[PDB]
């Protein structure tokens, strides 16, 4: 009867005011939110606001971009969904006309509307919202609405394996096991391939990666992972290289573990500069970045559906609604102990 939205009152400050029960446009569902996942944006989001200040002196500064729920009602032009549905939402979309929607690109629209975004900073974290009918999709009857909300970070995933080619035949180095190194992981392991090291720092993060499939795993603070890698691929280099962590190491780190001929994909973020030595990579070698994802919504939850990728495994943390506020500290102070941490908003 009654909504609230968990607003960033101002940097490290999350409090919960009252909303309104948002009303569905005629091509749109409305969703009584169950889960938000937290990742990396978010929580950079809370350290430091969005990087656009918004235009509006005291706008309410939602977060939050992973989500899924129940179906509440429906615009009078929604016919694929109905109230009591469960679905998940694709939490950017793309302005539909553009020279890179038109071609296959619509991730990279310049007027993509993107949850807790830029010009609407519209959060996940609230009891009900409205979400385009066509960025919505069923969940499979196996599939639990915490499932659904994983399938955000696990599309970004599938996306820069689908981006890379990954298949049978490629040896493959990710850099990261934190969330997006392990849904890399996962989503290589779907495309076909066989042979995968994974690098990290914490021991935690790696023996998740084991457990995931990694082929072998590697601690970059107790090995050599320069020498480890080049053992791992017999000192060819790896087919495709994922840098996932955003850390400079790792990004500097990828033309010595790269095979001539082959790519490095930089999944999202980097901050910071980072000194390439493109005579390492003479030799044809291809470095692309990675944006969210493009079309990987049904064949993501398919393959979460099928139990071939384990979003579930993944979470180690959930916290309640009402405490936001905790949920983000903790994700900030014990980064170290969170593979990933989700929001459950019950009334
Ligand atoms: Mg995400
Ligand atoms: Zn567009």
């Amino acid at each position: 009867m009654k909504n609230s939205k968990a607003i960033l009152q101002v940097p490290g400050t999350m409090k919960i005011i009252s909303a309104e029960i948002p009303v569905p446009k005629e091509d749109e569902v409305l969703i009584k939110v169950e889960y938000v996942g937290i990742c990396g944006s978010d929580v950079h989001g809370f350290e430091s606001g969005p990087f656009i200040p918004p235009k509006d002196p005291n706008q309410e500064i939602g977060l939050g971009h992973e989500c899924a729920g129940t179906v509440v009602a429906v615009g009078s032009r929604v016919r694929k969904f109905k109230p009591g549905d469960r679905v998940n939402i694709e939490p950017g979309v793309p302005c539909g006309h553009c020279r890179y929607c038109l071609e296959g690109k619509y991730n990279i629209c310049p007027d993509v509307d993107f949850m807790a975004t830029q010009p609407n900073y519209r959060g996940a974290l609230t009891h009900y919202l409205c979400h385009p009918e066509s960025f919505t999709y069923k969940l499979p009857d196996n599939m639990d609405t915490m499932e659904g909300t994983l399938v955000e970070p696990a599309a970004v995933g599938m996306h820069a394996a689908m981006l890379a080619d990954v298949k049978p035949g490629k040896k493959i180095i990710i850099l990261g096991a934190g969330c997006i190194g392990l849904m890399t992981l996962q989503a290589c392991k779907c495309l076909g391939a066989t042979e995968i090291a994974v690098v990290d720092v914490l021991e935690k993060r790696l023996a998740m990666a084991e457990q995931l499939g990694a082929t072998v795993v590697i601690n970059g603070a107790k090995e050599d992972t320069i020498a480890r890698c080049q053992q791992f691929t017999e000192d060819m280099g790896a087919d495709i290289v994922f840098e996932t962590a955003g850390s400079a190491v790792t990004v500097k780190q990828a033309p010595y573990l790269v095979m001539r001929g082959g790519k490095i994909m930089i999944v999202g973020t980097v901050p910071g500069a980072s000194a390439i030595n493109f005579l390492k990579i003479n030799r044809e070698v291809t470095i692309q970045t990675v944006f969210r994802y493009a079309n990987r919504y049904p064949v993501t939850i398919e393959a979460i559906s099928s139990g071939r990728f384990d979003v579930k495994s993944m979470v180690t943390h959930i916290y309640d609604y009402r405490d936001v506020q905790q949920a983000f500290e903790e994700s900030v102070n014990n980064k170290r102990d969170i593979i990933k941490g989700v929001i459950k908003i019950s009334d």
